[PDB]
């Protein structure tokens, strides 16, 4: 490997190797059918709301999110990078497709299979990763660097359908070496969203554009009709010429046949016929192919830069609505701007790279932080654009001042914005992308009054319930199959309406997004200050027994949804005492002197009782009511951590918080699987895991970091870490169970999971407030 020190991959960069096997791989742990992709995955590209392609350590374009809210893991076989070696005085070259594995049928099975094992390593640090093929037939070594321009505090190049793909090729041998490198890709223009005849009317042309010091050499690949559908649009590769390279391009090969008609061409020499042909076709499947040639002299370097975009400007969602996605606002909405957005990114990439360099390196260049830290901060992030992300810039045949926006809880819980769950999962958007995290909880602002009296059946317990009332925030805002913030509480596996978490945290979130912003946005308090005091209000009135607290009811009402809570409970009791707080500074910003001294009262009520009802001498107890009140919870103190987040200061003593915190390190982290695989939720005081629930039993990703945090800003650096590693070591370690760009809601002691590809672990960065 001499190829390494022709390129910078950072030391925290995740890596494996090209067609690696992993043993240990986790499974979910659920009775009914649930995603299960593999641990073959990958960093995926793709801006926010665009669509996102997973490519795979092992090289293919597998993991396809291109449909908006919607999970296909599928390999597209055609969608390669090749390349073509030939020492000058051989007769013959070698040609190879870069991937480490091959087709199921006969479809292109002249190509070139089965990269071996050994010879390359695939690196990741969200928004980049890297492959590197250091081959013994091959003399060449390459590497590639891939990204999409993911750039905090920036809402245009971040919603981009498009990537780079830096390629360097270097020469450590005595001879000359003649290189091509091959980009094949399928016209999948019918892939989703097209009822019957697939493939109907594709075609592909090729762009040649030159101007000085400039050529670009593109395929774009798209279909005759002009219909306006979810379909419909562009897909283009392309490659920017430099100066010792030459550019050849096939327009039009048969991706449903054995792929001869390209390989014939490449394999002899790398060079391909340049045949332009924009015939459409009818059944068979169409691909395009973008090559380089090049001879490297010992010791020479060469960089090449390719892209590849996708101009898809409308999503579909389930219920029949049609909304046209975040960077059409800046290429258009006519699904014929493939090539413009490809052109954007081949003129522009060296500028990204530096972006996103600058944006990674205050953390990279701290040497206080453990690399592995990194690994999991930077990498938990393609979350954000693998999540069904959908980001809108109006409704189709309809304009407006603000783009809607949503993150999926998950592909297997098909809801927008979880908001139980965002409460942990919406960090890196308040940190990063805070004009998002806004746009979101004013969303959430402008639901706390719709009333919806029709009625569902709840899941749980086949009770019918109202869809959403008046004065409660919902569960979520939709689900891709449905309705996207037009039909709200998808969920129903319980009644929403009555969890007595959702409504503190909508407050606690709301003054969150003011603190972490600078506490300058009064106008954003302004918009959600009657939501927040309605909020309150009404959770107010849950308070049975005159505590000053919202009773739990002794069924799963708040975020742990099959986990029971009766009484006052720690988590939401600690929850209210905050939100309480919050509400009672918002309104010494905006002068509500009777909303203040209402809030403070209420406070100071439920303050002293909660620390009546649940404070033991070494922890607070689970609630007051339920079979199993004195486990020891995980998120006890969900309350105090964000009021420390949020400068709230000290809702409970100081050395309560310390102790229970500490009790928690030692039973939850350390007698669960020797403090190796998160902080387990609920504990015996016996120190023996409690068994009440499945919720009980399991390692909650999102609350694992989450409490890492609270550890942190409260002084136990240590722990804190020692708490977060074994999320860490879980999701991308050799150790591990394999849930790398996949990181799951949930695993029990055996390392199996629930919900893979889950909002909430993004909760690491609140390791970084
Ligand atoms: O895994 C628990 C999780 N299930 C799915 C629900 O949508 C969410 O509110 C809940 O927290
Ligand atoms: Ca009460």
């Amino acid at each position: 490997d001499k190829i390494s020190h022709k390129i910078d991959i950072p030391d925290s960069a995740w890596t494996i190797g090209i067609g690696e096997k992993f043993k240990n791989a986790g499974h979910p742990n659920v009775k009914y059918p649930m995603i299960d992709d593999s641990y073959v995955q990958g960093a995926p590209l793709g801006g926010f709301g665009a669509g996102t392609i997973g490519r795979t350590y092992n090289g293919g374009f597998s993991r396809w999110h291109l449909e908006i809210g919607k999970n296909k893991y599928t390999t597209v076989y055609a969608n390669q990078f090749s390349v073509f070696q030939k020492v000058e005085g051989n007769k013959d070259g070698v040609a190879q497709v870069l991937y480490a594995g091959e087709p199921e049928n006969g479809y292109l099975s002249s190509w070139k299979w089965d990269y071996p094992k050994e010879s390359g390593m695939y690196y990741a640090l969200y928004p980049n990763s890297w492959y590197t093929y250091t081959n013994k037939d091959l003399p060449v070594q390459l590497a590639v660097k891939q990204f999409s321009p993911i750039i905090p505090y920036n809402y245009k190049e971040t919603s981009y359908p498009v990537a780079v793909f830096k390629w360097t090729a270097y020469n450590p041998t005595n001879k000359n070496v003649d290189v091509s490198i091959m980009f094949t890709w399928q016209n999948m223009i019918g892939f989703f969203g097209k009822q019957v005849n697939v493939n109907s009317g594709n075609f592909n042309k090729i762009i040649k554009d030159k101007s000085k010091d400039s050529e670009i050499v593109a395929a774009v690949m798209g279909n005759i009709s002009n219909d306006n559908e979810e379909w419909n649009g562009e897909y283009s590769i392309g490659v920017k010429k430099v100066p010792g390279v030459d550019i050849s391009y096939k327009a039009k090969f048969v991706t449903t046949g054995d792929g001869s008609d390209l390989w014939h061409e490449f394999s002899k020499n790398g060079i391909l016929d340049n045949k332009d042909d924009e015939t459409p076709t009818k059944q068979d499947g169409i691909g395009s192919a973008i090559a380089v040639n090049f001879k490297l002299q010992p010791g020479q370097t060469i960089e090449v830069p390719f892209a590849l975009s996708w101009d898809l400007p409308i999503m579909k969602f389930g219920g029949g609505d049609k909304w046209y996605k975040m960077y059409t606002k800046y290429f258009g909405k006519n699904g014929k701007n493939s090539f413009a957005i490809l052109k954007e990114a081949l003129n522009n990439y060296q500028k990204w790279e530096k972006m996103i360099d600058d944006w990674q390196k205050p953390i990279l260049s701290n040497k206080s932080k453990p690399d592995w830290y990194k690994t999991a901060l930077f990498n938990e992030l393609y979350y954000l654009a693998d999540g069904g992300t959908a980001w809108e810039n109006g409704k189709v045949g309809e304009k407006r001042t603000n783009n809607m926006f949503g993150l999926l809880e998950c592909f297997d819980y098909n809801y927008y914005e979880t908001l139980d769950v965002r409460f942990y999962g919406s960090f890196p958007l308040v940190m990063l992308w805070p004009d998002i995290e806004k746009q979101v909880m004013r969303q959430f602002a402008d639901t706390i009054n719709v009333q919806d009296s029709s009625e569902f059946k709840v899941g749980s317990n086949g009770a019918m319930a109202v869809k959403k009332v008046q004065g409660m925030i919902p569960h979520d805002l939709g689900s891709s199959y449905a309705l996207p913030w037009i039909k709200i509480n998808a969920y129903d596996w319980q009644n929403p309406n009555i969890w007595k978490d959702l409504n503190s945290k909508y407050v606690l979130l709301v003054y969150r997004d003011y603190v972490l912003t600078g506490k300058t946005d009064k106008e954003f308090l302004k918009y959600t200050w009657k939501s927040v005091k309605t909020a309150l209000d009404k959770l107010k009135e849950m308070d049975k027994d005159n505590d000053g607290i919202p009773d739990n009811e002794g069924i799963p009402d708040q975020t742990y949804d099959t986990w029971s809570m009766k009484g006052t409970s720690a988590y939401c009791g600690s929850l209210w005492l905050a939100a309480l707080k919050a509400a009672q500074e918002i309104g010494k910003v905006l002068k509500d002197n009777e909303a203040y001294i209402k809030y403070n009262e209420w406070y100071k009520i439920a303050q002293q009782n909660f620390e009546k009802e649940l404070w033991n001498g070494e922890y607070y107890n689970f609630d007051t009511e339920s079979d199993h009140k004195d486990s020891i919870m995980a998120d006890q103190l969900a309350g105090q951590w964000y009021a420390d987040i949020l400068r709230l200061g000290d809702i409970l003593p100081k050395d309560h918080v310390q102790k229970a915190l500490k009790k928690i390190y030692e039973f939850n982290v350390m007698k669960f699987e020797n403090g190796k695989m998160g902080a387990v939720n609920g504990m015996r005081p016996d120190g023996i895991v409690d068994e009440s629930d499945i919720q009980a039993q399991e390692v909650w990703t999102g609350v694992t970091y989450a409490l890492a945090s609270f550890m942190k800003y409260r002084g136990m650096t240590e722990e804190a870490y020692n708490t977060a590693y074994g999320v860490y070591k879980m999701t991308y370690d050799k150790s591990g169970k394999g849930y790398w760009f996949r990181t799951p809601e949930a695993w029990t002691k055996d390392g199996n999971y629930r919900a893979s590809m889950y909002m909430r672990p993004l909760s690491i960065w609140s390791m970084e407030v």
